[PDB]
């Protein structure tokens, strides 16, 4: 129901700019919304190769792909098929700052998600891990999701870590606001979503490209 | 297995010396709990400087990760450090610019089956019109703290964005960053993990003293994703 | 010299997005680079009226307009006529985050500045002063300017305040990186720039528009 | 005009109690300066807990805005509070996540022509490999602090992004946020303004004690733009 089926496809377009370097990424995906599982295949269409680590972009590419237990309000599935939008700041530990946003829609006819995104990054230091391309993946995490009932929005809060080639970690604070396109009659209570997001490089002579895989699962506090 | 010097049911004694915006105070107390269950109850009294002009909830998380239920198969850094115990240091950055520093030293007296917990707390710049100075805070919301090993140094770091829930139904955010150190060298270090916590306060003050009870339940876990 | 004259003109284009609301601003200006004085006339061409305070945008519209004392290296005038670029994060006290960047060029032939800018803002609270349009002006300030000699860039650091209708103030941290297009042989030592920037609303039935005026003056520490 | 209880040339005495990552210490000292010139020299000795395992520069700005040259025509909040004096509270957020809180109480003994300065300092989470624990800091760079009145409450707030300059020619940032309170009610409040500061340290330690001299020159100003 909700324009959703067990197995679905996705189409992506991101327009971005990081320290003045413009780029465009397009892509396609498949996954299973009720399992909170997705696979995403991206290609740098303009501005490639990227002079910064592509890992900074990965979490911009849809909380409809979350496994919500029975009994928990699913704000994101409830927003479908019209969809939902989000806005996020990324505050990195070395003073780099990004802003990101996206618009998610379901084409029922087509059993497809259309995802349009924007990304703006400033002040990545020249010899930092993003510009030296020393990143490998984000570490799995636990995001806290908070309702703001008076406004019909959710906020998310997670302290993320990007794992580095030498074994270190590079921290980034994510702060997100999530809004349905049509204000739903039901709001969840606060909860967690755990996430694991991985990148596999698929780049060839012609184009820079890669595959992301995500698994996300919502839960309540484990303490009675 | 006995080597930690711990038992199923134990007691604790507390002393805290603090200062929040120039107001000096001393808190003492006693507790009981079950360290392998990650459960404790703590009874505190303001023995100098009472009544406090700021919300006592800013203090609550100062009062012992030996009281965490660690699943088998995870390395328990804290109980591994017993009975000598461990120390920690924490920054608290509140959303309205207030800042606190806190530190503590935990030791086990095996003969008394009792923890000795000594702490220090300094806070600055709580706005006169905010929830701490207006005593509008009711409880910390239950949370999920990330714990990260620093194998180079044999310490752990913890990171958690905490929220105090307010009388009016609002929420007030505070970022905790903590460094956890054993008093002697862990042969073993954990992988990164989570600790979920739930910490509650019930006021027990009367005409003689400002007093309150805390209760904590804390449980460690790994990522739920394969 | 440097493609500069005492009296010059400017042309502006900004493409922006703040909490998903797209907009385009164009404009024209006149001022005097050596006096650090400029007047800027802006019009919201797409996306108007703006649903957020326009004051958040004002400091995106050129450090060529700084009065540098004799004896102090002028990184910005030295970059002319090719120009300079900059990237900035704006961290507001209520969790709102913006990223901004711009590209400045001098048309010598035309005695004109071409200024192209981008602005992305997320997470302005609905009942905050930006969305309630409770702002009047930025308070004059003192920015610290620091050289990074190994890289040929400058960083700037200023804690800004937006004055509110009720008499309050709303703080925003500015962190900027400034880069010449052609790496200059000379770098300044650290210094201050003081700035005063004002807005006058010029809006009519057809379009939202306003005028900015800036005066900026560089100095060294006043302590021997 | 005499009402402040100050004179052209005055002395000071200091005591600081502190703790940085569990290392306790006490510093005492003496000073001389000229409060209307905004100039002072301060001589400090580590009397308990020495030698310090962290850079003493993290402490320097703990040691009195009565020592500011205010131009005529500006309201001098600090000298207006004399001779009773004033108090302050400050957060120090360093760029590598270390956090300090500091507070002090300044009083004038008019009979001794001497300031009594009592302070407290708590710091946490300096990385073992950073410049503070490696003693790589040489001096704070001269700065420009914004001072803002809060007329509702009769306090001032100050805001300054400070940088410690390192042996290697690098720089290490620290955000200072301070609240300044007079001990009794200012009939008068300043408009917002700037204070430019220059604070220097020269080590004077020997085989017996860790000791150093600070010197400060601080001058208030208004915006330079019409």
């Amino acid at each position: 129901k909700h324009g959703l089926t067990k197995d679905m496809t996705m189409k992506y377009r991101m327009e971005g700019c990081v320290d003045g370097h413009k780029f465009v990424i397009t892509g396609h995906g498949n996954g299973s919304p009720f399992e909170g599982k997705q696979t995403i295949n991206l290609c740098v269409v303009e501005g490639g190769p990227l002079p910064f680590s592509e890992d900074i972009l990965s979490a911009v590419f849809n909380r409809v792909f979350t496994d919500y237990p029975q009994g928990m309000v699913d704000f994101f599935k409830n927003s479908c098929p019209a969809g939902y939008t989000w806005q996020r700041s990324l505050l990195f530990e070395d003073g780099a700052v990004c802003t990101a946003s996206a618009d998610i829609t379901v084409s029922v006819e087509e059993n497809c998600f259309y995802h349009e995104s924007k990304f703006h990054g400033v002040n990545f230091p020249a010899d930092g891990p993003v510009m030296k391309k020393m990143t490998i993946n984000w570490e799995p995490c636990c995001e806290k999701i908070i309702p703001v009932p008076r406004q019909g929005i959710l906020k998310g809060d997670v302290a993320m870590y990007l794992l580095l080639k030498d074994g270190g970690r590079y921290r980034c604070q994510f702060d997100t606001v999530y809004k349905a396109k049509t204000d739903s009659k039901k709001m969840p209570e606060w909860h967690f979503i755990q996430h694991k997001l991985t990148r596999e490089d698929r780049s060839d002579a012609k184009n820079q490209k890669w595959q992301l895989a995500e698994h996300s699962v919502a839960s309540r506090s484990a303490l009675a």
